[PDB]
């Protein structure tokens, strides 16, 4: 029987991580990417949940009604939950927690670190998030360090929550949430804070909201060691192919973006020779697959003409035919990442990557 | 090795039929429906393509370069594909043919029996219409004769060109289409003057027009027998489940249909207990499948309640295995057509499916 949340590294290259997570429901390889559930018949080992949207329709307790979300989903592996505030932002904030109107119905709904905990604990999720304040960026130094301050506090409610939830603290993991915007101070006291309380793993927050990849990085540079080094870390809301691979040099395990799920819909494919837009006449005539190189079932079968043809038709099944290659990418992009890790050799995979990538 | 086109007949019961078609790239199972190719990943015998949207995006030459319909789709089994003037009307007309412009990029383009062959040909079918002038509906009888008249000049003129064309006289085969609006009398020389012509199998054309349920079966009662016998009977642009069956009866045997192409993105799903729509709120809550008993994979995983919410959501995925559902469902009804045909027990398949589909 796995346990209930066992992180462990079995290779290592500068500050690059390779290994695996077990949990009761599977075991996550990591460096991990996390695709949204509803964007394919989803190979990935956790799928992400979407705590707002489900908050807002049917409703937590109608989900669990409905026998959680690996029931609804049919999935019975892993799955992660964001806190949902984050959500929310992107209202009336106080300490207690924050207040929202439905845009689908009206209805008021209150989220706090406790109401938060329990609707995660509804949907079912093996991994919760903390609830947290993502802050806005820039931010100054006062209004960063108040707004991490809180989401401490807010941390230390939501742990606290989770332990009281038998079936919850024995069955799922709980994540806590780095904050403290681009200030490696504040970085460091958040950091403090969360391992004071305890964590299963620990999430890099308040990141990949407008930074750029420069100033991301940097604050990598020094976020990422203030965290326990023998649990997971988990970059919210990164993304894309380069900036996965720059994060995993920088001690990143787990990683979450909308663009492979969104990129699909508007045109968007990556391929290791960069991301194409497929809709572009240039491809109206191009015999290849969409990746030469990519294994997935749409590149085995149909080229770029058809996926083009299809997109520019309207049909829904272009937009599927993209999403499938592009959570395909991702996961064999996380793959050649394990491998190069376990192997010595990432530092070489990620210049060879680069080159060709932005070539 | 198959050969170009035989059609055998292993079963009847009344006017009803079962039986095969033998073509170069595959046998198709009889009665059939003919599913859109586009529709999803495509068990179906033979897809259709579509001719008029071809011609517009990117062109009949463009798909003969690019290898033809079958490589370019992915499917080397037999496609269908229609001559373009009923989509076209859906524009001056003559005895020459159809001229009309492209809403795309303003493009003219004219259709005749000559040209609608070669477009066909460029895009490699197996299974070529041709060219008519689908009645509209109502028609006087003055009207009615005179279109059906120069659809059989056009039919005549329609096998020249085929015959002309050695590659597409070889391994393809032509259908004609009978006209005649409602009327018994210009059906009949309809189907006489196609019989003269000789043709592979015989289309009745010019009904799911708006006449309603009643009326077409009024006008198949009369018009199917006027076709020859051991040619195969397709029945252009039907239709619903029930009056699949009902055409059947009446000695049909080739379906195509947007319904269930269309109905999918709408939320409509086909049940043996009749239409549903999925996005009703009844079905919020609803764990039992589409169809308790189909066996599609949709049905074998997922519940309304999971594909209600996907569609609510507006995700893509939600109108695929919709769609996915309703191709299966519609080859599920033609293999229990089969089936009872070939057993003896079609009149009582077709009253029990009636009162289970309309209660
Ligand atoms: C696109 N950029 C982005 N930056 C983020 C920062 C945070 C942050 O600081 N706190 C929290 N809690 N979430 C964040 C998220 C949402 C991630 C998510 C959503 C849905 C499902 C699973 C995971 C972010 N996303
Ligand atoms: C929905 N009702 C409907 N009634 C029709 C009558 C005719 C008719 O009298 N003549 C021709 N040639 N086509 C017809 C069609 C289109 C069928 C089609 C379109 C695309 C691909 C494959 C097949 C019809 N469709
Ligand atoms: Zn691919
Ligand atoms: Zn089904």
């Amino acid at each position: 029987d796995r346990p209930r949340f066992s992180f462990s590294i079995a290779a290592r290259e500068g500050k690059a991580r390779t290994g695996t997570i077990e949990m009761k429901r599977g075991v996550i390889r990591t460096p991990a990417f996390m695709p949204v559930g509803t964007a394919a018949t989803v190979g990935a080992d956790i799928i992400l949940g979407n705590t707002y949207h489900l908050m807002l329709r049917p409703g937590a307790e109608r989900i669990a009604k409905l026998g959680g979300l690996h029931s609804f989903m049919g999935w019975d592996r892993p799955i992660l939950t964001d806190s949902g505030g984050y959500q929310v932002m992107s209202t009336k904030q106080s300490e207690e927690g924050v207040t929202f109107k439905s845009h689908l119905d009206g209805s008021r709904h209150m989220l706090s670190p406790e109401r938060s905990i329990e609707i995660q604990h509804l949907l079912g999720s093996d991994i919760v998030m903390a609830f947290d304040e993502c802050t806005p960026y820039p931010a100054t130094p006062s209004r960063a360090a108040s707004s991490m301050e809180r989401s401490m506090r807010w941390a230390k409610r939501s742990r606290d929550a989770f332990d009281s939830r038998k079936e919850q603290a024995e069955n799922a993991a709980l994540f806590g949430i780095q904050q403290g915007s681009v200030f490696e101070n504040l970085r460091q006291q958040s950091a403090d804070a969360l391992a004071e309380i305890g964590f299963d793993g620990y999430a890099v927050g308040g990141l990949a909201v407008g930074e750029g990849q420069d100033e991301m990085f940097r604050v990598l540079d020094f976020s990422v060691p203030m965290l326990p080094d023998d649990k997971p870390h988990y970059l919210m809301g990164v993304g894309k192919p380069d900036d996965i691979v720059g994060a995993v040099e920088r001690g990143i395990d787990m990683f979450d973006c909308v663009l492979p799920t969104r990129s699909g819909r508007n045109g968007q494919a990556f391929t290791w020779d960069g991301p194409i837009n497929i809709r572009n006449a240039r491809f109206s005539e191009d015999l290849k697959p969409l990746d030469s190189e990519c294994h997935c079932a749409v590149c085995q079968k149909w080229s770029r003409a058809y996926i083009h043809h299809l997109i520019r038709a309207g049909e829904i099944l272009g937009a599927m035919l993209m999403t499938e290659h592009n959570i395909a990418f991702y996961q064999q992009l996380m793959q050649k990442i394990r491998d190069s890790i376990s192997e010595g050799r990432f530092s070489q995979f990620a210049q060879d990557f680069r080159a060709r990538y932005f070539a």
